[PDB]
């Protein structure tokens, strides 16, 4: 993890980070390329970047946005607004959860447009933007596909009649209309997006909106990809961004690997036991190597005597407890692990691969559930 | 995540943070003085400060360092070396674990001490000594609790061989020999104890080292205040630090608290659902709290239906997946709580604690497997 950064930007290389996370550009621009080339024009791209760019980095990643046109931009917190607007990006800018007002007011700076799910909230935060003299652009959220997170429930006659109050909002200005599908399903996503058309529908009409100044917004990547009539005006992707998206989708490639160092590689006899509480017991004269990644690097414990990586291209098993900063690994079986040999913890190496599905089983939850956090507390790296 | 930092300082608040980390300083000191005061000076105290400081941040932990004169700092990586001597630091700067060649190569210019445990590494690091027109002074590390990580197996003649064969370089200076206890037993502390005592004997009568002119050190947080045979010329002190250690030992308190704010509430119906996959159904018409923090910012997936926050002081639980940015909590018990009011996810609030006890029994591990990876994707703010 760097402690010096500027914009997004760190002054590591490989040689002195204990572990990396590479970021590939040009796997990156290909994802966009081929996204841009499914909407054939019919419906816009906003490229959805919270989590610091899903932890490939937000400035990084923002020079292929602005270098493939990318109309839209959508992140979470304020200081993704503040990269994304150093780096030069002048295009529409959203965030795609609700702030906290102090954080809302915060990012009136930067001409962030608003989700808004509340009557309570859109008057509070219609004070805030009227004792600065602005005008805030808001994209009100509707609870079509039922998250219940951040939307109205328009299928309630008090929803609607929120929505109505939300209009209400003088220096709120309404320009966009937005949900979220909650199940990656083909027939639960229409079912959302059949919803989501009826309640819009009823907005438009009841409280006499303009149709033509709203973007209508519902897919996410897996939408985008398996269900085109989600694409309405504008479709907010991000996994598919990072080919972490449907798994046949496999034109779109993946813009992330997770890399360590050997520091060295040591002999210990058998009957010796490995890491904290002896977890794992050594049943022959053994040759372990030592590598400088740990939990607080984001390997995460539960990688515990599961894990496997790649060295020289081959699947080196983890053995006993992960440390917070070692990671122990058995490469008796592979004479020809050396110190200063390259680990991948998750990527592909020499006809190797650690899969997605193999350490989503062993975290018990999706991927970005480790590689958001990989990218934090590791210094990234573009390649290609 | 601050995407702009200075040398492990940020220019963030709380009012713009969506989570946030709260470092108690008066804890830090009071931690310190009490070590101090509890080593009589009897021993030297080195304070572990891995992992940028075990997630509290090196950068605001330094000053407390210099001031109480605590005479040595171990480390990691290059980063927090650096920090360290930006602070101005002048002391002993160990690394606590194996480094890369490369990284040990670039860390010379912070005239850290190196740790090794093998010979082949030895003669590895020699060479870069010797490239660069330095002593760079070493600490061995021993296998004699058994921890097969970082040290030279000293049960077995090849082991001894080794150990002789690193005492031997030219361009290397030994000033130490350690271990690392695998147990947090007090028995099993001894027997690592006793075999520490002989394998270091063997090694300074066979080596012929000048005794005087060694630190032998064994001791981490538990031995140091549960086995004080164990303390030895110095002490390698981590958890106690910050207050995560024995947890009878209550005179060193908690330095560390993870916060967040209620973005909104909202009301929801009898028969919704909540969040990805629709995991929990509304038994009534209900309350939502919706808190901005999210799995990317460190509070992880598997607290889905399981967590329980603050807010108010009140107890109160977390509903659904958590999301990568936004979780939802169910406030219909909890009338009194608003949209601006703060949250805590680790810590205490007005009579309320959310305790290490219920997060490790969560997470199926450690909590410094969660916090460090908290201290890396949000901000850092240093309060009393």
């Amino acid at each position: 993890p760097p402690l010096s950064m500027d914009n997004g930007t760190n002054a590591l290389t490989v040689q002195n980070s204990n572990a990396w996370v590479e970021v590939s550009a040009s796997a990156l621009q290909h994802n966009i390329r081929t996204l841009q080339a499914e909407l054939a024009g019919k419906s816009r791209l906003c490229a959805v970047l919270k989590a610091d760019a899903y932890g490939h980095g937000i400035g990084l990643v923002m020079p292929s946005i602005i270098a493939q046109g990318v109309p839209c931009v959508a992140v979470a917190s304020n200081e993704e607004a503040r990269v994304v607007r150093a780096s030069g990006f002048t295009g529409q800018l959203v965030r795609v959860r609700l702030a906290s007002l102090s954080e809302l007011e915060d990012a009136l700076q930067y001409d962030m447009e608003e989700l808004v799910g509340s009557a309570e909230f859109a008057r509070q935060v219609d004070a805030i933007a009227a004792r600065h003299g602005k005008t805030l652009r808001i994209h009100m959220a509707l609870n079509s596909s039922g998250m219940s997170r951040n939307g109205v429930e328009m299928a309630t006659w008090s929803g609607r009649g929120e929505a109505l109050q939300i209009t209400d909002q003088k220096h709120l200005k309404l320009v966009a209309l937005m949900t979220h599908f909650a199940v990656e399903d083909k027939d639960d996503v229409r079912k959302g997006l059949a919803a989501f058309n009826e309640q819009t529908d009823w907005l438009i009409k009841h409280a006499k909106l303009d149709r033509s100044k709203l973007t209508l917004h519902a897919a996410n990547s897996f939408a985008t990809l398996e269900v085109p009539e989600a694409r309405l005006d504008m479709v907010r992707t991000g996994g598919a961004l990072f080919g972490d998206t449907v798994p046949a989708r496999t034109e779109y490639q993946r813009a992330m690997q997770f890399k360590s160092h050997v520091a060295a590689v040591h002999s210990y006899p058998a009957g010796n036991t490995v890491g904290y509480d002896r977890t794992f017991t050594l049943a022959r004269d053994s040759r372990l190597a030592n590598i400088t990644v740990g939990y607080s690097d984001g390997y995460r414990r539960v990688f515990t005597n599961k894990g496997h990586v790649l060295i020289n291209g081959h699947r080196i098993p983890v053995v006993g407890k992960v440390s917070m900063n070692t990671l122990m690994v058995d490469v008796t079986d592979f004479p020809d692990v050396k110190g200063g040999n390259e680990v991948v913890l998750f990527g592909k190496q020499a006809g190797g691969e650690i899969t997605q599905a193999e350490m989503e089983e062993i975290n018990g939850a999706l991927l970005a559930d480790l590689y958001t956090v990989w990218g934090s507390s590791n210094p990234k790296i573009l390649v290609d």
